[PDB]
């Protein structure tokens, strides 16, 4: 009835019950890792039911010692929309999705209007349709995209394009004339401005100058191209660049948020070409500090030398190869080496110095191989164009902190304040005066960042900055703890940067006389999966480039990365690659050590071997194509 209804659905609610995520290797059985140590081991029948990554309540079947789980509801599914490579015939089509842990084929069936003939191999964007935990049947994915065949070489650019959906053409741009507000643009023509970039770059969106003044003073001139003097708000070309917002960048291939036809010529910054640019006035001496000395205004230059980091880098030593042709440019170069070399000195002071770690470059040849893997140097000229950039960004910020308190700025916080105890906690092990109070107060911050540059090693660093939150994008203004700013405004690249391009309008109204709400939200979200897409190619190419040296005595030294249960995390140094490192591998009695996720280290006979942050030579074991797994062993 009705009572012995009521009595079993309440029986029924009261079970015992955990929520995990489901946890499958190459065996049948699983495990629901519900927490710390709590994981349920899940029977083959019951996996079945249910997918890798996937987050479900389970019911908890009791048994004399080692309990089962039985998944009843589907919390959180690991796959929605997925990319994989098709199999089956004709009318039976399945797909496995591209990820390592997911063996197993799923039944699909092409979308409505998609005529493609699926053949076999052929990579598939999909939509998970049909779970087992939802009461369906089984699994069924509807395949809703073709990318590329399988044999196809480009595979690595496109299957990581269409897993995220990001585009891979740049805007259609009719490009229409350039507009007027109010352009009182002034004229720094005939005093020689230089542009400092890389060989191969047909825009240079900065250029650069300093003054011959009287007593112990210098005057850089930051000098950026004009993007929104063509672009409006509304402008087509305006709503393309706000879905898009940064210029994706991967191996060999970019994806530019701004039609060409402005980027190649009427906003880049050539050689010998007037071109309207936005730029920047400001002085600094012995310490290196600027006050009401900067004016933002439009301008407009021809400029004279077109610069090359390495050349200019090489004759800021002594070499043998380049010299520069003017005394303009001679002249003007030591004038840009003393300014870099003593601009360094206030941010080492009154902000955080910086290492930023050393840019990989993929070379490929025309057909997509790679031929090495080099690491690019930050040699002097790098450090010429980053320091004024740098001082450039900053100017803005204030300004446009005092007119509107609007802005694009750049705000990282720092530690998440929930970990706040968790850290003067990890410290207090390390014997590290660390004060939860003051801790995060900026000064607070920044005064233990210097504290940590003191360490023999980069571990302490490594550990606390599992406490940290990430840097945001926000309208008001903030501060930039990781970099030592107290505010942050980008409008060094508004032809990359939607942010910097929105800046620029702000930066216009200064001059003269709020970005919406969900501006932000998705300008995040694009940087996200444009580093993901990047590093998603990256990951292909490494194991292409690395996959003749398994089995092989080719050493690379390594830095250890994060420390596992079962393993550990290298980075090549020289390449930059990514490997693991099993546990079995690193020693023969495993009674005898230990790999914490927690502490970064790897025990062997209670002591310390390995720690996050240590460099030791390696070997390559194995190159997984399929996946893109490195698997590497210690040099023994
Ligand atoms: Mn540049």
């Amino acid at each position: 009835n009705p009572l012995l209804a009521q009595l079993k659905q309440q029986l029924h609610s009261q079970t015992p019950r955990a929520e995990g995520v489901v946890k499958a290797t190459e065996k049948g059985f699983g495990f629901l890792e519900v927490d710390a140590q709590k994981s349920y081991f899940i029977p083959p029948p019951q996996m079945k039911k249910v997918m890798h990554g996937d987050r479900i309540i389970a019911v908890i079947h009791s048994e004399k010692e080692r309990e089962s789980a039985e998944p009843e509801e589907l919390v959180e599914p690991f796959l929605t929309r997925f990319v994989g490579k098709v199999q089956g015939k004709n009318d039976r089509l399945a797909i496995v999705p591209d990820h390592p842990l997911l063996k197993d084929a799923i039944p699909c069936r092409a979308a409505r209007g998609l005529n493609h003939e699926f053949k076999e191999g052929d990579w598939a964007v999909a939509e998970m349709r049909r779970h087992p935990l939802k009461g369906d049947r089984s699994f069924y994915a509807e395949l809703t995209q073709y990318i590329t065949f399988g044999d196809d070489h480009f595979v690595p650019w496109w299957v990581t394009l269409a897993r995220h959906n990001l585009e891979k053409e740049a805007p259609d741009g009719v490009a229409t004339e350039m507009l007027d507000e109010g352009l009182v643009r002034e004229d720094l023509t005939a005093l020689d401005f230089v542009t400092i970039d890389s060989a191969s770059t047909e825009d240079m969106d900065d250029a650069l100058f300093a003054k011959a003044l009287p007593d112990d003073k210098l005057q850089l001139i930051v000098a950026i191209a004009d993007p929104t003097a063509w672009i409006a708000e509304g402008s087509k070309l305006d709503k393309a660049a706000k879905i898009r917002a940064f210029t994706n960048y991967l191996p060999g291939f970019n994806i530019p948020m701004l039609p060409r036809e402005l980027s190649d010529d009427l906003c880049s910054l050539r050689a010998n070409e007037v071109r309207p640019v936005l730029a920047c006035r400001m002085t600094l001496s012995a310490d290196g500090t600027i006050e009401d000395n900067i004016e933002f205004f439009a301008a407009t230059i021809e400029s004279k030398a077109k610069l090359v980091y390495d050349q200019v880098s090489d004759w800021l030593e002594n070499t043998g190869d380049w010299q520069p042709e003017s005394e303009a440019i001679a002249e003007q170069v030591r004038l840009l080496a003393q300014i870099c070399q003593r601009r360094g000195e206030w941010r080492h002071n009154h902000a955080l110095v910086f290492k930023d770690r050393p840019d990989y470059r993929f070379i490929l040849g025309e057909k997509g191989e790679v031929l090495d893997i080099v690491a690019e140097p930050r040699r002097i000229a790098n450090r010429i164009v980053e320091e004024a950039m740098i001082a450039a960004n900053i100017c803005a910020a204030r300004v446009l902190r005092d007119k509107l308190g609007f802005g694009i700025y750049n705000v990282h916080m720092g530690f998440d304040p929930a970990n706040a105890d968790a850290l003067a906690a990890l410290l207090k092990t390390h014997g590290l005066h660390v004060d939860a109070e003051e801790v995060l107060t900026l000064d607070g911050f920044c005064k233990l960042r210097r504290e940590l540059d003191a360490q023999p090693t980069g571990f302490l660093d490594s550990r606390i900055r599992r406490f940290q939150s990430f840097a945001e994008i926000s309208t008001e203004p903030g501060p930039h703890f990781g970099l030592g700013l107290e505010a942050y405004a980008t409008w060094t690249s508004p032809i990359r940067k939607y942010g910097d391009m929105i800046n620029h309008r702000l930066l216009k109204a200064v001059i003269k006389g709020r970005p919406q709400d969900e501006i932000t939200v998705q300008m995040a979200e694009r940087r996200r999966l444009n580093r993901m897409a990047e590093r998603d190619v990256g990951d292909w190419l490494y194991a292409r480039f690395l996959k003749d040296k398994a089995g092989t005595d080719t050493r690379f030294a390594a830095e250890i990365v994060d420390i596992s249960r079962g393993g550990m995390r290298v980075r090549l140094v020289d390449n930059g690659a990514i490997a693991f490192i099993p546990a079995p591998f690193l020693h023969a009695v495993r009674d005898e050590l230990v790999c914490s996720q927690e502490n970064g280290t790897v025990q062997i006979k209670g002591e310390t071997v390995y720690k996050v942050t240590d460099v030791i030579d390696v070997t390559i074991a194995e190159v997984r194509m399929e996946t893109r797994s490195i698997i590497a062993r210690p040099v023994a």
